[PDB]
């Protein structure tokens, strides 16, 4: 773009660009660049190509100033320990901005809003102005342009994040598509603005703990839709500072799928094949605590079927002018949970991060490998392990929210089309939540509005004493970019589409227990055998059941060969009772959550369920 016009010296930052040119950027690149760039006042620019030259030499210097470690046992790989006040997303610092507070959340009959935290414009203003003036102070700005989808995907839409950390440079590199073709592709069209400081201008005015730049008390996560704009202060932490991902694939993205006919999920898409060569993408919705990744990277047990990922986070879906919910993955990279993470929970995982990957607060071993709690596998004596917390370890060794951040193509089961611009066609999308009681293993909804009610009905045992089972709808709760109500209603007119091929919708439940506490399903490559029955249904078996919660595999219907004796009977069970609480629970928390805005369809799927519950 062009030279501001000055009366002085103070607007034009060209000669503090070390990487690239304020001239050669699009106009209202520029614009964003050297307005933040005002405010913020970096000693340097940098903006960022995406070549492998400007990555190595971005790791080496956080080598050299000691915020990173290179993992000597394993390809090109590094570990980073954070400041341990910051290593998780903060929902309570994490808000909306909108002009009234229905737009963004549904006004609850008696309670606080758990689907949503708004901002006034007002107090983000304030806020705002508390925290970015002079906050890169004696630090780069890096300039990181962006596409969230495959370069050119109809799909796709590019952001461009500033920040003042090379670790956020170097993880959005993984998880997402950055550099200088993004900037050509772009042109003068129009960009999500993503704006983030870590918020410790030089000179450091409080202790830097770990080598890790934070502000943990002025931490605040904001969306602006209307302004199209992500404004992140005081984390580093990737769910908090990589802008690509829930603040603009999920949040920002949501919003804009409500105006626009499609939708910006929490979903993994997989591939399945059959034994018969057949094919089919599913997405699945389950809560943040749950197993994602290892569903979307599952080694099935059952002989003739092949899982392979196309994503195991995010879902951008439309419905196509030939009815098919055509999907993409938004995302470059897995940024996934290492603790419990094995050669029997996910292999594929083992086998993707040896290479290029950036670790996160996990352990690291005296031979220069990674090590957390549930990696199931022992080492030499001899070897030794260093703590996330840098200290000689024998409490956690990984801290539990401790990740990986890889690359997709890495997967040694990376779907084909993953990458394909027209995305890939969904049949079936499951639901699911961890559940110790009551609920059975899989059933599927009677009709895309049960569907949607089951989505909305979703509930999971929280990680812990005592149990609390938690709602968290469509696996949203978090990430709602608006009124939930709003996105209920947004889902239900997919009926009234012309054209749509509407998936089949199903839940599932790995964690149910026995009335003495035994698990009733052997769990991991075996959840194939879930999917193998989802795959029946889809092609129109007749393999169901009805029961009051919708269908269930018929008898003999499910294959358990090679299990031996599983006890079904626990496993589908359906009591009266169980139903009877979870149907008003369920009733309670829409009628506050949701209030005003609880579409009807909702509301009627709630009476229907009560109806034949009470007829059992
Ligand atoms: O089990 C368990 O855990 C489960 N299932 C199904 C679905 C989902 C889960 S966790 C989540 S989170
Ligand atoms: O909380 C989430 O669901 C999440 N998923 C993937 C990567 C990071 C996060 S913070
Ligand atoms: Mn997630
Ligand atoms: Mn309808
Ligand atoms: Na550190």
């Amino acid at each position: 773009g062009s030279m501001p016009p000055q009366l002085h010296n103070g607007l034009d930052f060209s000669a503090k660009v070390i990487q690239g040119s304020l001239d050669s950027l699009p106009q209202e690149v520029r614009k964003f660049v050297e307005g933040n760039a005002q405010l913020c006042q970096p000693e340097y620019i940098h903006i960022c190509d995406g070549s492998e030259e400007e990555y190595g030499r971005l790791l080496a210097h956080m080598q050299e100033e000691g915020v990173i470690r290179k993992l000597k046992k394993y390809d090109n790989c590094w570990l980073a320990l954070t400041d341990p006040r910051d290593v998780a997303r903060i929902e309570s610092k994490t808000v909306i901005i909108t002009q009234e507070q229905r737009d963004t959340v549904p006004i609850p009959k008696s309670g606080q809003s758990q689907l949503g935290r708004w901002m006034s414009e007002e107090d983000f203003e304030k806020a705002f102005n508390a925290r970015f003036p002079g906050c890169m102070k004696g630090r780069t700005m890096y300039v990181i342009p962006f596409s969230m989808g495959p370069l050119g995907s109809p799909l796709a839409k590019i952001g461009i994040e500033l920040t003042d950390s090379p670790y956020v440079v170097a993880s959005m590199r993984i998880m997402t598509r950055m550099g200088t073709s993004v900037l050509e592709a772009l042109g003068d069209g129009e960009f999500i603005k993503c704006l983030h400081s870590v918020g410790c201008p030089l000179p450091l005015k409080k202790p830097l703990v770990n080598n890790w730049a934070c502000n943990p008390e002025l931490t605040l996560i904001a969306h602006l839709p209307d302004r199209r704009e992500i404004i992140s202060f005081g984390s580093g932490y990737g769910g908090n500072s990589l802008l690509g991902k829930k603040c603009f694939a999920l949040r920002i993205a949501s919003r804009l799928a409500k105006e626009e006919g499609w939708l910006a999920e929490h979903m993994l898409i997989l591939g399945i094949t059959n034994p018969e060569g057949k094919k089919k993408y599913l997405a699945a919705a389950f809560p943040s605590a749950c197993g994602k990744t290892n569903l979307a990277m599952m080694n099935p047990t059952l002989p003739g079927w092949k899982v392979e990922c196309v994503g195991d986070d995010i879902a951008w879906m439309k419905f196509d002018a030939q009815g098919n919910l055509r999907a993409i993955n938004p995302e470059n990279g897995f940024f996934g949970v290492a603790p419990g993470t094995s050669v029997k929970t996910n292999p594929n995982a083992i086998k993707t991060i040896q290479k290029n990957t950036i670790f996160t607060n996990v352990a690291e071993t005296s031979d220069g490998g990674v090590y957390w709690e549930g990696i199931d596998e022992p080492l030499a004596p001899g070897v030794t392990i260093t703590s996330w917390k840098n200290k000689e370890w024998r409490e956690p060794c990984a801290h539990p929210n401790s990740r990986f951040c890889t690359p997709a193509s890495q997967c040694p089961i990376i779907d084909p089309a993953w990458e394909s611009p027209e995305g890939v066609p969904i049949e079936g999308i499951i639901f699911g939540g961890r559940r110790p009681a009551g609920v059975p293993l899989v059933y599927e909804a009677l009709s895309w509005q049960h569907g949607v009610f089951v989505g909305a009905a979703m509930r999971s045992e929280a990680t812990a004493k005592g149990k609390v089972i938690m709602h968290d709808p469509f696996a949203m709760r978090p990430f709602f970019g608006y009124n939930f109500g709003k996105y209920l209603a947004h889902w239900l007119s997919m009926a009234h589409r012309p054209a749509a091929k509407l998936p089949k919708i199903f839940h599932v439940n790995w964690f149910r227990k026995d009335k003495n506490g035994k698990f009733l399903w052997p769990g991991f490559g075996e959840n194939s055998r879930v999917l193998e029955w989802m795959f029946g249904r889809i092609e129109g078996e007749d393999s169901a059941k009805l029961t009051p919660i919708g269908y269930v595999p018929k008898e003999d219907a499910l294959n358990l060969k090679g299990l031996g004796d599983v006890n079904v009977e626990e496993l589908f069970g359906i009591s009266k009772e169980f139903w009877e609480k979870e149907v008003e629970e369920i009733d309670k928390y829409l009628e506050d959550q949701v209030n005003a805005d609880l579409p009807y369809e909702i509301e009627r799927e709630l009476r229907a369920l009560k109806q034949r519950i009470s007829q059992m």
